[PDB]
């Protein structure tokens, strides 16, 4: 049986003051029934906002991004930074940080194990393009990413980790992946934790399906074994968001 | 004579709520007798509390980066984010972000040129490393870091523009940069700018002393003839801020 799933929102780089104030009204009027932890995943900028307008008790607020410590890192927000701040979730190793900001398998796994030790709940993310599963590659690659993030943790620190698979190789590329891909992606990773770091650790870890997700296709993605939640790109800017959340019951 | 100073407190990757709520009541608190623009670059973070709490009127609020839209950029922070959010003012280009983030000359360029679309004041920053100077190239890295910046702006366009020039050679190196060297650097961008974009812009462009400064050598710094102001790092945490404001009378 499954452990509490999430339904993250990453906003991206994204909103406006009233547009995302009107998203949040939506989220505090919801009625969520059923255990689900909520994640909102805002900018930098509209974290003050959300801490004070979100109020939903199943709903918390997450950063996209940090670096370890503060110092002279002009146009950075570090650790430290945000748990005075008041934020405890954090997503780390998004796609997009991996693409064009720099961060190596090796830099994600620092990230993670420095929220980790400084208290964080962190969503780290993995998942493969179109060429490296094409090629054949998506169990290495996968598996490379995830194994570098554990090269870094205690057993004691999976209590705080999530993972969300993102299909790097469907978004964009005008692909569309399976509920059985997704699947399929989800049991390999969770294989592997339970090979490599326990079987007690695996069937506590939440596998967060990260590709686009719908209020139509999320009730079926969750129906697979090894699915936790969403980790929600476009679709958690919008309504249907709300959806997506009831699709975990 | 010199065009309106401006006293720019860097505050990099810094700061609790707390004691940024401190150091703004100090600059709340503190009378300006003389014509100069104050500004505070704090995180993202920040933001919202730095505009809700600053209220002196010699005093903007500016953001230490961002990108130039809205999208898929899990992390960080767009302009039209900044610009809904009230903030006007931006410092762009700073040396940590070319040396660990990747911006090269021609990303710093593309930035500033956005920025100044937007309705953006830019405080853009260049300077050249130890190991430049030291190899004799500060002439050619100042003058190919600006002209990257011309290249993308209109005559018209530098008046939204700030130059800061960073002495990167002497930060954490062990060497100090003396009143002449700085000035020489400012003299000879004062020089590119008049040749190369017009005189009437050179006589107006603010060129701000990007190196480290206390309240006596800023006095002795904005006795040269090219310095017109100062982009304050470490100690624009401290209320020796209010002396380096003071050092443009």
């Amino acid at each position: 049986s499954k452990p509490q799933p999430i339904a993250a929102a990453n906003w991206k780089c994204n909103g406006s003051q009233q547009s995302l104030s009107e998203l949040i009204d939506l989220f505090n009027s919801t009625s969520i029934n059923h255990d689900v932890q909520c994640v909102v995943a805002s900018t930098f900028v509209h974290l003050a906002m959300t801490k004070e307008r979100l109020s939903h008790p199943k709903f918390v607020i997450a950063a996209q991004n940090a670096i370890a410590k503060s110092g002279a890192f002009t146009g950075e927000v570090s650790l430290p930074i945000l748990k005075d701040f008041g934020v405890n979730w954090i997503v780390l190793g998004h796609s997009e940080r991996r693409a064009y900001y720099g961060e190596t398998n090796e830099i994600v796994a620092d990230k993670v194990a420095a929220a980790v030790a400084s208290g964080f709940m962190v969503i780290a993310c993995i998942g493969e393009t179109l060429q490296e599963r094409e090629s054949g590659r998506t169990a290495v690659v996968v598996l490379t990413q995830i194994a570098a993030i554990a090269k870094k943790l205690k057993k004691a620190d999976w209590a705080k980790v999530v993972i969300a698979y993102e299909p790097v190789w469907a978004a964009g590329t005008g692909k569309v992946a399976t509920p059985q891909q997704a699947q399929e992606a989800h049991a390999l990773i969770r294989s592997w934790v339970s090979s490599k770091i326990g079987a007690d650790v695996a069937g506590e870890l939440r596998i967060l399906y990260g590709g686009s997700v719908n209020g139509k296709n999320a009730r079926t993605l969750y129906q697979q074994r090894d699915v936790n939640g969403f980790a929600v790109g476009g679709a958690s800017l919008k309504p249907e968001f709300v959806d997506i959340i009831k699709a975990t019951q």
